[PDB]
């Protein structure tokens, strides 16, 4: 009777309590929806977080860098629903950025091999996804994948801001992929969220400068969203995610949409 | 139990049982909202038109142009409403330029009256029905207009395209002002969709040439878009709308949502 | 021998030496441009002020808002430049919005007479002006017209955001119509410049929050502009246009190019 | 007296008479500049064709993808130019995608190898180029890079469409570094031009259906822009470039001017 209900739907990203993913999560859980969940490296670690979500949900190994795992993932995905069950959702949360590529490190001395990484588990990663899992995705589906909004540049975000440009472009070409499946495909582009790692680089992880800077962008942000932002609470995304999931954006594909309390519509 | 449960949604711009504002009045009430409708000049029309809708709503007069109706609006929707509530949800769906400003007349040749009647009542009654209204919304509310993406130019649309330029800006500070009473303001950027003017347009009644280049633009559309786009179904324009007047996007204000099928993620 | 040499360009928009379009004329000049101008309402003031010009150009009355003005226009100016000559440069540096529809007077308190004079003289004029002129423009011509970026909302500008929008919306169409002539048609989108007016505003003739809104405007200005941006130099700006005015942005137009230092592109 | 007089300009990217950087280097020599050009891989090919430039200039080997080469750029420039000599420009006219990141092969079917190399040599170079040669650049210098606008997708140009969406990133994070050396970062947007290899592409080499699309491509730039476009002309593509080596767009960085005829102006 929620939200999801019936809906069938794999979450990547959920790494600590203070993932987005994790949110995401609970939410589509509260909401009625059937969980598959996939994780990276430390699969005991996740599974005791993900012990404290509503519901039980299959953990499934998946680094996306590994095309073994990514060529096993629908049958492992159709093993865990039953077979003659399909997906109807997919929650794509994951980026990564070597310390190179990020933070006070400058911007010109991030070599390739690390930048290349950055942008093949942050943007190419988003079309392993979809090329995985669209053959077992139902007409209707809906496939969502986290964004920071890169259209300008800012301090120490760096390679991930072009990680981020790259993969908006390649959400306009999975849906163009998607579509013959009658499945969307959207980027959620979210403010600030101060999980584990950013209050690590907020305490100096990546250099005193990067911790400033992202302080001042944060508190910027909440300054110039109309409707206030709260860095504390990923809530409001994870339920614009549901949204997505949902039935009532059946006209939006290839898009973007802004859960940042409208902070990207004002200047000041 | 619906999407819009126990909410209380104002919706303007019903003229025939065609309009997007019918499909969001009807989807709206599917979905548990209570309603009251506000109509232009032909009352009498509107309210054989609205006796159609599944529930029953109260339909009062608003002219946007006239500052009476503006400036007793809120008294008259709580009376309609009951002393003691306020509304959740508002609905701007409502739009007019003048034949010189729209299909084959040279778009030099629109007289400035005739432009600035079609900017009054396209772009800034926005902030005139918002104005008058956020004084009777809740916490939490939602303000919603209806948009034709202007950010390029295009044949025949003409001023109609500049007024909805102006109208994407007046909502931005719509969501400034909206947000002193905790209430996002958003617009739907709909695909064509084949209303009674429309069709009468494709017929050729602002000339050959603009039903021409509206049937190459439909035509186009359905191609671009990654998950096709059916002009003749406004139900997927009314869903979104809805999307945007539930609790599901919270942190989405002074924004544009396309419901457009994708096209404009797509060159060709 | 300068960038703009032979050319027979109209400027409007000067009425003191702080005027953007005054260091616009005077950089035109200095690149071997042949001046028109035109002028409202105060025609002894502002020829007093073109005296200071390094070279002699008839000054024309042009009213945007009077029609007879625009009716003659062509007229006078071939006068002006001879018989058998035309234009091949038309600048548009004119804006207007009451006090009601900027400063600290609230968003929602302009009355709509004086938001649409507001509109009427910043953005449909564009069109008219183009209209007029059109007809003596030559060949691989250019018009250009004075932007400030309306994309986000900001503090006080209100209702000039509007106008300036619909602007944006207007010049994409005028290249329509230009292209028809071999004539480009684009704006120019410049960083906040001190002008008597904003001195004025800074000093709090809109009231005092605005002012302390535009400083703090101005500040970030800077300090997001890549090579930093003074607000008390017009010369880059006037710069910018004259190479719009030239010969080397030949497949440019309906398109804004952003004299500001680069601000807009940088979030902080 | 040219445009470009006195000025000292590195521009990579010449491979034969019909690449884009030959047009470039043509007009800026016609223009006063004195060059230096480099080239990749087939040198005695490349020196060939630029014997036909009108003046004669320095060839240097650059494979962007080798370290040895960048980290030896400068000072083989300053050899070249003479020392106490600095660059005013560097023109990056650079791109590769594999075949499998291109044309029919499907979207999905690209390795991350083959697509890793095309993003390091369209977009990655941009920033190793100008982190080479800032360091011998003069205040008031432009680094000028060439795109193809990426904002929406499109048939075909698959993962080279990602690889633009990073470029831009990368430049406005490239205008980051370069104001600190009075140096601007902006690039041009050029309309589709028929070069050696898109004529083969138009010819099937990449599959018919990637031909054909490429056709109708061309055919709607042209029908767009408001002063149409002319596919086998690179000229105004070149102007564009040498406008922002010049003087006369000194307030504009990390940004993207448009040499497209206006057609991404225009929907229809
Ligand atoms: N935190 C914010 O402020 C913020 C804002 C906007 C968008 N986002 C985005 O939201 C998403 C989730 O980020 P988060 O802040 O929740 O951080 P997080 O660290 O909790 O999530 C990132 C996830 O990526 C996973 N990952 C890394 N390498 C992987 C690989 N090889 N294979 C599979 N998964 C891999 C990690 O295991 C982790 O679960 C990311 O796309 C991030 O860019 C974050
Ligand atoms: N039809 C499409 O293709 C399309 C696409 C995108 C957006 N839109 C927008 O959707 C909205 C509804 O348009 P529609 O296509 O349903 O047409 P419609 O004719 O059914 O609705 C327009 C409404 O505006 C009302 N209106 C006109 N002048 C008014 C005034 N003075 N005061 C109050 N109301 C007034 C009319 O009475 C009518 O109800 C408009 O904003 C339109 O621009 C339409
Ligand atoms: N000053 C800035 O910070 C700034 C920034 C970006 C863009 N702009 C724009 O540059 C242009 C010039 O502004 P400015 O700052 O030089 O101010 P200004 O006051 O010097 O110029 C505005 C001009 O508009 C003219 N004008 C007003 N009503 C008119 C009418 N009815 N007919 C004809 N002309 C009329 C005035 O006479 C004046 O010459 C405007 O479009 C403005 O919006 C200004
Ligand atoms: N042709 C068009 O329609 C078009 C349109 C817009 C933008 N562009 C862009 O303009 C630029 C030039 O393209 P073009 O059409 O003139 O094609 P081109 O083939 O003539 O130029 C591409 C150049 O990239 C060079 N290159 C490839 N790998 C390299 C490496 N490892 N190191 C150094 N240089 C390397 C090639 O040697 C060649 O000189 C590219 O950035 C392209 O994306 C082209
Ligand atoms: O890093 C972030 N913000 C951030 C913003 C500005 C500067 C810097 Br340094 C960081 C957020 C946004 C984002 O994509 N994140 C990712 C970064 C890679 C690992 C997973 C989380 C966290
Ligand atoms: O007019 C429309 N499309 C349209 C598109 C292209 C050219 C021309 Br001429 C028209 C649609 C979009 C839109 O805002 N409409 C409005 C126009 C004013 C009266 C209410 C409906 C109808
Ligand atoms: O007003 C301006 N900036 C400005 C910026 C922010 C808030 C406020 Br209040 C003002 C500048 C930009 C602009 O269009 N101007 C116009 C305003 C109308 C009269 C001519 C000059 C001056
Ligand atoms: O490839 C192009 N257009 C193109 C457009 C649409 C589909 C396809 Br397939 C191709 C043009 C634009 C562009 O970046 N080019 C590059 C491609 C890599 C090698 C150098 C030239 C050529």
């Amino acid at each position: 009777t929620g939200l999801l209900d019936g809906k069938r739907i794999l979450v990547s990203g959920i790494i600590t309590d203070s993932s987005i993913a994790f949110h995401i999560a609970r939410v589509a859980q509260e909401q009625g929806a059937q969980l598959v969940l996939t994780g990276f490296d430390r699969l005991r670690l996740i599974q005791r977080i993900t012990d404290r979500l509503p519901a039980k949900a299959p953990l499934l190994e998946l680094d996306v860098q590994n095309e073994e795992h990514l060529a096993s993932l629908a049958g492992r995905v159709t093993e865990a629903i039953g077979a003659g069950n399909k997906l109807d959702g997919v929650v794509h949360s994951i980026g990564f950025m070597p310390q190179t590529g990020m933070g006070i490190n400058p911007f010109f001395d991030a070599p390739y091999a690390d930048v290349s990484k950055g942008i093949h588990i942050s943007a190419y990663s988003y079309a392993s996804m979809a090329k995985a899992l669209l053959p077992i995705m139902n007409p209707g589906g809906s496939i969502v994948g986290m964004d920071f909004d890169p259209s300008r540049a800012m301090p120490a975000y760096n390679w991930m801001t072009v990680a981020k440009s790259a993969l908006e472009s390649v959400n306009r070409f999975v849906a163009r992929e998607a579509g013959k499946y009658g499945v969307r495909s959207n980027l959620v582009a979210a403010g600030p969220i101060r999980t584990l790692a950013m209050s690590a680089i907020v305490g100096g992880a990546l250099g005193e400068e990067a911790g400033a800077q992202i302080q001042l962008l944060e508190e910027g942000w909440d300054q110039r969203a109309p409707i206030g932002w709260n860095m504390k609470d990923a809530t409001p995304v994870a339920k614009t995610v549901c949204a997505l999931l949902s039935d009532w954006l059946p006209a939006t594909t290839g898009d973007i949409i802004y859960a940042d309390g409208g902070a990207h519509t004002q200047l000041l």
